[PDB]
């Protein structure tokens, strides 16, 4: 009788509420059916996060459940059952890759799964999906412009539209999409984009500090792209993309009528004592050794004295490991009326069993911003 | 910092895959987080399935994160926030009662705010919903006809249609929409409907084992209805609703192309043994004593010998305890062609950790069936 042990289950209690996510539309999304795959037969003895042993065999019993969702797939006998199948499949191999770093070849090999599940899918997508490469420099930028259900130009004034980041274990059309249709939902355009070792690009190229010159970048298309209106903005960012969330707000906020920070803070606790698989996960991001990371926590430390140019709004968790809430707090006190905080006191870092509930109040209050800005 | 125990994620094991069931558009579901509100302060020492103090704490805890949703609705400054609080509540409402027995009133209470959340939110849907109630006798019947998505009478030919029936313990609105949305994304037209002693009805009248004399009142208002082709119908019916489907196929099965069976069997267990609450449960839905109810399995139980009148397709798991998989075998043999068996080798009632992966195929096989009779 096929059924998760309970050393096991209660060993991924942090992640249960990551990888079961969002009831999304679109998005990729697991079953509980396709967790007990994975974990029914994995290993005994092995209940360490921390240890790279156990993500290995995390990784190839979930690699397991996605290549049954793409055998599925293949002999679908109808559209509607192939897109359903790439879907499952694509989430599990999210999974099978988010907390593994340690062949950088078969992380990347996963990540083009899923882009190709994502790609494959669009056309079948009763969604307008824009696609293209955004050139910043010699970077050529991965991006999707995404357009309400029922979409057309010719029935609609120029959109709102969100702007949503990756966190540093995210993939693009996996949370960020499922975030997304909480916007999309409310007749708002959402742009997700790959930025340097975000995405697509993790593993490829570093992630970049300064990540607000690729969202300037996306503001200007949205600006020449007469769907849009530019001047009805939000920037909406999720862990490590919460922390772009508050450089963007400091650096180019005027651009924004209002700026979302799911559980971004303004620095990261000391890199030795991070637990888990965090060291790995924001070596791999960096592509630094154990040495360097230190220094470059250092540096990504923001001058809170710096003032955020917009309206801020703050979901952070009281028990935040990474993002501790005492320093969000002295932000939060700083930044005075322009900063909102919604505090979880019994919540860990994303605040994942309350995201239900947070993503309809954010909704709204990004909605409620447009209009203060007269939409 | 809020989380399941251990002891408790283990008891509930059986019921996690039916709790989480199928991700779905319009079909109530609940998040990760939901069961963690339910269940991070459940009573210690409170481990027994088979308990009524157990289905009691239960029913209270998971009534809380409805009411909850029920809050949010109440204070959401839009409508599509409004419409995904009341689901979520709905979905909450729903897991409090269906193994609650202990207050007929109290679980009668639930599923009204269950299908007061249900009509509240047609209105805001996408899909034409037909609510009616069909009079059979003196019974009126609640019952919903759902057309696809952005379905219009004028550019469509008559759709196929698939009747759904509830089990012993689903709500239509939860456990059957979210099937019916397999065959709605399939652009075929779906029924689904309260029997005597089923959905809202449970509790109210006794279940009726001639369930088929309602489904004959469905199948006219089809044939009447210009939108449904009535030579392209479909039953399927889910755990105790299986076992009408094979009284379908007995009885009026000419009336149908295919008939679908998830988990029914032709006659169930010994009462006196069934597990965890199934006396109880079997009890509520009809309305009798413990001293009366093996009687009534006696007079449930099917001749196998009558043959069914149509193409039918079981999903079964080996280890099902209410319908034993050797009787369900013994009918596969003696129907031969016209019944097919998908046989679960590790599979418990209704196979929930296979769902989304049999339902693909349970979809692409109806699509088969009409095409077959020339659709």
């Amino acid at each position: 009788p096929n059924r998760i042990s309970p050393e096991l289950l209660a060993t991924c209690g942090y992640f249960m509420p990551r990888i079961f996510f969002l009831n999304s539309q679109y998005a990729p999304q697991v079953h509980w059916g396709d967790v007990v795959a994975a974990l029914s037969h994995f290993p005994a003895g092995n209940l360490d996060l921390s240890s790279e042993e156990f993500w290995y065999e995390w990784m190839i019993n979930w690699s397991k459940v996605g290549d049954s969702y793409i055998n599925i797939a293949n002999s679908a006998k109808s559209e509607v059952s192939h897109v359903r199948a790439l879907r499952s499949a694509a989430a599990c191999y999210h999974w099978a890759e988010f907390m593994y770093f340690s062949d950088r070849s078969r992380k990347i090999q996963l990540r083009e799964y899923i882009r190709s599940c994502f790609l494959s899918s669009i056309k079948y997508s009763d969604l307008l999906v824009d696609h293209q490469y955004i050139v910043v420099d010699k970077f050529h930028m991965p991006f999707f412009l995404i357009f309400p259900k029922g979409y057309k130009e010719e029935e609609n004034h120029p959109l709102p539209c969100v702007i949503l980041s990756n966190g540093l274990d995210s993939m693009t059309e996996i949370e960020i999409l499922s975030l997304a249709e909480f916007f999309l939902g409310k007749n708002m355009a959402v742009a997700i984009f790959d930025g340097p070792g975000q995405g697509i690009n993790l593993g490829k190229s570093p992630i970049a500090i300064d990540m607000e010159l690729y969202v300037s970048s996306i503001v200007k298309l949205l600006e020449d792209d007469a769907r849009i209106n530019s001047n009805l903005l939000c920037f909406l960012g999720i862990s490590f993309g919460g922390y772009f969330a508050l450089r963007v707000a400091q650096r180019i906020g005027d651009k924004f009528c209002c700026i979302v920070n799911l559980s971004g803070g303004p620095e990261i606790a000391e890199f030795d004592k991070l637990p888990r698989r965090l060291k790995e996960d924001f070596q791999f991001a960096f592509m630094q050794d154990n040495s360097h990371m230190q220094s470059i926590f250092d540096e990504i430390k923001l001058d809170i004295s710096l003032p955020c140019k917009t309206k801020v709004f703050t979901v952070h968790g009281e028990l935040d490991d990474i993002f501790q809430i005492d320093k969000v707090k002295k932000l939060d006190q700083l930044w005075g009326d322009n900063h909102q905080l919604l505090c979880y006191e019994s919540e860990a870092h994303v605040c994942l069993n309350k995201i239900n509930e947070y993503m309809i109040q954010v909704s709204d209050w990004v909605s409620e911003q447009f209009w203060l800005n007269g939409y």
